[PDB]
């Protein structure tokens, strides 16, 4: 089916909790092994959430190679993504590692470092020009260029060192944050309009590395994320945008990382954000 018609039609049934567990029971399920081991236990976040063996990112060390993140490779839409937890106190400079090893312009963050009165991730970058960090176990240098705070979001200018080489680069930092502790937007034009920004910038583009995009955990924002711009690529891209479907979309996408849309409200989230952008692109 279309993609609006299906909306108002589950919308009126009232069956997005069903919708959402057939594409829980039809998700990929590969091994997770090197996650498991108990080498590795305080490099995770949640003990439910885990990358994959055949499509994790390997740190370039010899010691010990593992960070939670999954590199998403969508072949028909040519778009890639690392999705990762919000770093740890313990892996923040595996983050940065990560970052500068893909070669990667643009880090997108979903979240707030406290949300529930909670730590959801750690302060992983400087919030003072004159005050850098420097990340000892992977000898990298972290300094902070520029900001800019809108009423939705904020963008940063960040530049990136690596101390053996003395090679620099500039890291654009965009940081979402108004997403509600609880729920999911009521309208996805904010949201948009940041995935915009990003595009803007060149951080999506294929002369660069995989943007790196986190949450918490790494699966539900962020995949709300990756799934809305990859389908409004595939409508632009295609003869007939009414045959993009965004279930086959979100499976093709767990084939790469657990767990992509967490609740059937970011399902939902995620409809209404394709059907409203799609009307931007051109013109309704
Ligand atoms: O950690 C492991 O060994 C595994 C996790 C999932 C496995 C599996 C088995 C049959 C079909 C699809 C996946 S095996
Ligand atoms: O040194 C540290 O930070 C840690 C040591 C052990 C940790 C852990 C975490 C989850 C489950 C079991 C152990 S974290
Ligand atoms: O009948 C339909 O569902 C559609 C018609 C046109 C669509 C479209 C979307 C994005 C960009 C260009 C065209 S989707």
């Amino acid at each position: 089916m279309e993609m609006e018609k299906e909306f108002e039609q589950i919308d009126k049934s009232g069956s997005w909790a069903a919708i959402y567990q057939d594409i829980r029971h039809e998700a990929s399920d590969f091994p997770s092994r090197v996650a498991k081991l108990p080498k590795n236990k305080n490099r995770n976040r949640y003990r439910d959430v885990s990358p994959f063996d055949h499509s994790r990112i390997k740190l370039h060390q010899e010691d010990n190679d593992y960070i939670n993140a999954s590199l998403i490779k969508m072949e028909e839409a040519q778009r890639s993504y690392i999705l990762t937890q919000g770093p740890l106190p313990n892996t923040v400079g595996h983050f940065w590692e990560m970052v500068w090893e893909q070669k990667s312009r643009g880090v997108v963050m979903l979240n707030r470092v406290m949300e529930k009165g909670s730590l959801k991730c750690a302060q992983y970058w400087p919030q003072k020009e004159e005050k850098e960090m420097i990340f000892e176990d992977t000898n990298l240098k972290l300094t902070l260029i520029s900001e800019d705070i809108k009423s939705y979001y904020t963008v940063r200018q960040l530049e990136l060192e690596n101390l053996t080489t003395q090679e620099t680069r500039e890291i654009l930092h965009f940081h979402y944050t108004t997403w509600p502790d609880f729920g999911v937007p009521e309208s996805p034009a904010s949201f948009l309009n940041f995935l915009f920004k990003v595009r803007e910038s060149g951080s999506l583009s294929p002369e660069h590395g995989p943007v790196v995009v986190h949450c918490s955990a790494g699966i539900g924002r962020s995949g709300t994320f990756c799934l809305a711009d990859t389908c409004l690529l595939l409508m632009d891209k295609r003869k007939d945008p009414s045959s993009v479907d965004i279930k086959k979309v979100l499976l093709e996408m767990r084939k790469f990382r657990m767990g992509l849309i967490q609740t059937a409200d970011q399902l939902r989230f995620s409809y209404l954000a394709v059907i409203e952008g799609a009307k931007f692109i051109m013109g309704d």
